[PDB]
């Protein structure tokens, strides 16, 4: 009897998000579709130039935590915020949720991470991202005892950007594995990608991680290939299991030479794709931390992320446990 | 040719938003459909319970003014936030709307006002509101240059709270009224004029308010009447316009013995109430300062109300002009 089903790790953010149009992205030289990350100047011009937005807890990792929480599953989480009222939001909505979150905040400066993240007519999500406090996560916030404890540990690629994150993921990955449970990591964007290509491969290669999420421009990146089912040959070859998203096309989930195949669930409309790759990773990890089949593990996923694209803001407002049962994934 | 249609005059508010059931209201002892004022320590409280939220600027006269500014009209705004976060996202949003806000932070204690709204499955809003550095705002933030070139000076009831606001709004009175402008009020809440029904009664009867905003159940209260016809006929004879607001049922502007009755527009779903009132205030303001007569205003202000109680949040998301357009409202 375990006390964490899953502990994410990640950069910990609040969201401020707008709706733009396409001239917008142009005219601010903003990555569609990408993370982008800016110093405290950028940030400052951006809002500047931004309309009216609202606020809501962001982090890839968090989101993902609250899905799985949401779900019915134990979660736990390991972020870094500042002293400040946005660390306050951010702390209130996790625990909120019923995550475990218990990492101390270390001053008031650096401020809270926040993203400004622009939405386009297509639905697409431009973000704009300024580190601030997740720059000081580093192996002191490492609480042993939960990784221990936690079935599935899984971080950010995004963790590769601030300094010392990538040193408590190496403590995670030794506690994890030593305690038999199992490292996941997301490749989180495809610059993510084009940043620490050699660094990802090498942790998927050596064992430390041990299930990898990717979409499909993360997968195409991670091989610099525009061969798709090339991409899907490799990456089965280089970890245990690989879980790829292809939007709208759903799923592949692949286990050695075993690929399972997932449908994408109908939209009426795409509001927001903030959050698809994050609930998707919080559905196949419910599922498969409740010991389901690999499929059922990426229908729970195509559920999630389905449900995450028609809402604003990247954690659902309504009861996955409730949409899974109404979809008889229970 | 002046700078402003419309001045409004209110508590800055950051709204943090939450969906609950019935028995969350009852449980925590909170008045459905109301204002309810708190002290920090039962602001804290209250979070504690409070589920995952989503950050919105609020403030009614907030509202207001960023309504008229979002219909195509002048608008400018006085209220009072801290020198913090949330006052910063305050700043940011109210201004990005094209509204003038010039209110200068007085430091950073106590923090920027906000309120904790829950939102029942019916759609109804029961806000929880921590005043903060509202009630710093006195005549010193009076800026007279604005008063004098604003067609209509518009303030909330809800200023009768806070200790100095009332005094403010007096300086505003005389300025507008020497410079040859108008001054407008809503009710607020029905509490609020149970609180203030004398001097609300007094300011409309002196003459320093000429149109007034109220819902049916502030009409009620401040008569202390069953009767809405009795409360129309009254509030008639103590103002000389009035914007009876009716839900569901429309409003009616009401000036000397002329009555003009408008419909509510048709809705596809009541998300959540909050911002109705101060909307339909910006679309009756927006029409008043244009010319337009008294039932286009009424028209108007049902327009920009049915669109915000579609949506999460108390400002429009969507162009309220665009939709004015093709209302054929222009
Ligand atoms: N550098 C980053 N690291 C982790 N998460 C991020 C980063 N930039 C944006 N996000 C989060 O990604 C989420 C969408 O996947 C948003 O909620 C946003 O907060
Ligand atoms: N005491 C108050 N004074 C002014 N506005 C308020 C108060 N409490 C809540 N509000 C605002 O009322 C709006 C809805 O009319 C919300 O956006 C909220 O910010
Ligand atoms: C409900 C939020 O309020 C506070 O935390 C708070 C209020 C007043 C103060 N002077 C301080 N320091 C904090
Ligand atoms: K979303
Ligand atoms: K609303």
């Amino acid at each position: 009897m375990t006390r964490f089903d899953v502990l994410t790790v990640g950069n910990a953010i609040v969201d401020i998000i707008s709706r733009c149009n396409d001239q917008f992205l142009i005219d601010n030289q903003i990555t569609k579709a990408a993370m982008n990350l800016i110093d405290a100047e950028r940030a400052e011009l951006l809002y500047s130039r931004m309309g009216p937005a609202l606020e809501a807890s962001g982090g890839s990792a968090g989101n993902t935590a609250a899905g799985v929480a949401n779900l019915g599953g134990k979660a736990a989480y390991f972020g870094n915020v500042a002293a400040d009222q946005l660390g306050d939001i951010f702390t209130h909505d996790i625990r909120a949720q019923g995550v475990h979150y218990q990492t101390k905040p270390k001053g008031a400066f650096p401020p809270t991470a926040r993203s400004m993240i622009f939405v386009t007519e297509d639905g697409e999500r431009s973000m704009n991202t300024y580190l601030g406090a997740c720059v000081e996560l580093g192996p002191e916030d490492v609480e042993a005892d939960v990784v221990a404890d936690a079935k599935v540990t899984y971080f950010e690629g995004y963790l590769w950007d601030p300094p010392r994150a990538k040193e408590a993921i190496l403590d995670c990955a030794r506690i994890a594995h030593q305690h038999g449970r199992e490292m996941s990591m997301t490749l989180s964007d495809s610059f993510c990608v084009d940043r620490y290509r050699g660094e990802f491969l090498d942790l998927m290669r050596s064992g430390k991680v041990d299930i990898v999420f990717a979409n499909r421009q993360e997968a195409l990146s991670l091989y610099q290939t525009d061969d798709f089912e090339e991409a899907l040959n490799r990456i089965a070859a280089d970890c245990k299991i690989a879980a790829v998203t292809m939007s709208e096309n759903g799923a592949v989930i692949l286990k050695g030479r075993e690929r399972y195949y997932v449908n994408a669930i109908r939209i009426r409309e795409v509001v927001d794709t903030t959050g698809a790759g994050d609930l998707f990773a919080s559905g196949f990890l419910y599922g498969y931390t409740q010991g389901r089949s690999l499929e059922d593990c990426g229908k729970l996923g195509c559920l999630a992320a389905g449900i995450v694209i028609q809402q604003i803001g990247p954690r659902p407002m309504t009861s996955l446990s409730e949409a899974a049962k109404q979809a008889g994934l229970i």
